[PDB]
């Protein structure tokens, strides 16, 4: 099947089973990702440049952000086949990974701004000084890189699923079963990329490297959260934002 075709040099497009999964993951992403470019309103220059005034803007939108990731996971059926313990662990893990990817693809190089949530358009300094620190620099840096891949909404969606189904997080019972799901995404992704016919050499390896970069953004963010908990008062943290990134 897969590895013999690879030996021949055929780049196989998706199967009828995979197209059904591709449609599901894409429609899940599209529901949970709201005409972004005109819809944005820019956060002002005096906000930023931890700035608590800047922190306050993000924490309003962060409760929506977190639920958008949970509702995406909800819309995937394989996720629903897992237990609550594993589901909670998986969300707690990939939440900021999925959040960051989405912010990175909404990067405009003329204005030099990621557009958070498809509404709050911010600069590298604003997101940095408002809370994220060096995690701002990484998401911007990613956005700059992801601009020249030109990922469609399917490619972002399948990429998000890969991050969700990550068997290596601690406390997971069904580790074997999560690997099977990730593999079926990863294989379908590889196949969709062949249907797309991108004209960047070694595209698929290069795109897998961005999965690792996203996994770094999440880990660095876990450390930023600890600094945020020290620097900012707990009154300004929403209960869910605490719940998702604590412990
Ligand atoms: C400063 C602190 C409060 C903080 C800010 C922060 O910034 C972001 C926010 Cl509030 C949202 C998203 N985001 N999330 C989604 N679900 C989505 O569809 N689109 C999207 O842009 C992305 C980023 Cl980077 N991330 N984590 C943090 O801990």
């Amino acid at each position: 099947m897969e590895e013999l075709q690879k030996s021949i040099g055929h780049k196989p497009e998706p199967t009828d089973e995979e197209w059904e999964l591709i449609k599901t993951v894409t429609e899940a992403h599209v529901a949970t990702n709201a005409h972004w470019k005109q819809k944005r309103k820019f956060l002002p220059e005096d906000i930023g440049q931890v700035d608590l005034e800047a922190f306050s803007h993000f924490t309003k939108i962060i409760t929506p952000a977190i639920t958008r990731v949970v509702d995406f996971a909800k819309k995937l059926p394989m996720f629903c086949e897992l237990p609550c313990e594993d589901q909670i662990i998986l969300l707690k893990g990939c939440c900021m990974e999925i959040m960051s990817l989405r912010a990175a693809v909404r990067y405009d190089p003329e204005s030099e701004t990621l557009t958070l949530n498809g509404e709050m358009a911010v600069t590298r300094g604003q997101l940095k000084n408002g809370g994220l620190g060096v995690v701002s620099d990484a998401i911007f840096d990613l956005g700059m890189s992801l601009s020249s891949f030109n990922l469609d909404d399917t490619e972002v969606a399948l990429l998000q699923a890969v991050l969700l189904m990550s068997s290596d997080r601690p406390g997971l019972a069904c580790v074997e079963r999560i690997e099977k799901y990730q593999d079926s995404f990863l294989l379908a992704f590889e196949h969709y990329i062949n249907y797309r016919k991108h004209h960047v050499t070694h595209f698929w390896p290069k795109l897998l490297m961005k999965v690792t970069d996203l996994r770094m953004i999440g880990a660095c963010h876990a450390s930023r959260f600890l600094h945020m908990k020290v620097e900012c008062p707990t009154e300004l943290f929403p209960p869910l934002f605490l719940e998702v990134f604590e412990d």
